[PDB]
């Protein structure tokens, strides 16, 4: 799986640890063996949401199964709860967009995982 | 929504009020209350349009609906239209990718929409 | 056709021409003419891959077409032997995501390819 979160808060508000944070507590959610989660924090960004230039994050989870419904809902409330805690942005300034890739859709060393 | 430019033009060049006109904007073409609409512009990037590096800018606009032909067609004479006024990019030097995203899975504020 | 790398590679570890190499590499994986590819390339990027921060990449690749299993494991042997060439990123650190667009979901030069 990959999560990626961008945010306007600035890079030295990102703790130490987050990043091994968000792939410990991914692999959980998705069950999915850590050492095949990815994970990407872009700080320092230019962004608005709902005109707004207070702490915000766009996000996204891609993953080969393990999203629909009741998932994302549980992904959300996890991610939130991180990005709340952790980087001090009010989940209702997130959106996180989840994506359930096909596997001939999805690249990793010269092949696809189909 | 969500709407993220990726320009090589510089920072310095992204205009006062750039999000603010994009998130106004965009409320008034998707229909939905600027609340619920995110930018997120991105100066300054490494990138290659045509293998020139002139001007040139990449785009997505993420929407639970409000994505189709006709619909699409005019978000991108506004967008091309503010990227060309606001940032000086050539229209035929922007790509944007529009992406029709199921309520569930587009989280926000602890949970997901439906 | 669009391609991403998002990487923890220091930006003075880009090549100068990579952006062209992988524009006129791309239009001859895709069969696409080199004017219609835009490359992006962020370097620079806090990212992990299985917990390690070691060189990775995270990737994407849009087309109108020319997305398919077959095609896709092609273009990741050709993408990950770039990246490993020039970026010195081993394979299996890089994710690609491949995305097979429809033409009315991409909009250029004031309109969309519908
Ligand atoms: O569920 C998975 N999703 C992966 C993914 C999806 C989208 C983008 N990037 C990576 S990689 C992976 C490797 C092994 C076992 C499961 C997975
Ligand atoms: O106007 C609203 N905006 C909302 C929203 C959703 C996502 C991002 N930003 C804002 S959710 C909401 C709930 C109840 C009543 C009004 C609203
Ligand atoms: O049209 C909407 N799209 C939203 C969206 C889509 C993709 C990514 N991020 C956000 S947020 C939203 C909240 C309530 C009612 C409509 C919407
Ligand atoms: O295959 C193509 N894909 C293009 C694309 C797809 C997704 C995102 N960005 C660009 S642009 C294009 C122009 C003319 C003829 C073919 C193409």
């Amino acid at each position: 799986p990959m999560f990626i979160v961008n945010t306007n808060v600035p890079r030295a508000s990102v703790p130490d640890g987050f990043l091994s944070e968000l792939t410990q507590q991914l692999a959980q959610a998705t069950g999915k063996p850590p050492q095949y989660i990815a994970v990407h924090v872009v700080p320092d960004q230019l962004m608005a949401f709902g005109g707004s230039s207070e702490p915000c994050a766009l996000c996204s989870l891609h993953s080969i199964g393990k999203i629909g419904g009741a998932q994302n809902r549980s992904y959300s409330k996890l991610l939130c709860g991180l990005l709340a805690e952790r980087l001090r942005i009010s989940p209702d300034r997130v959106y996180i967009n989840y994506y359930d890739m096909n596997a001939a859709n999805v690249g990793w060393n010269n092949s696809t995982f189909a």
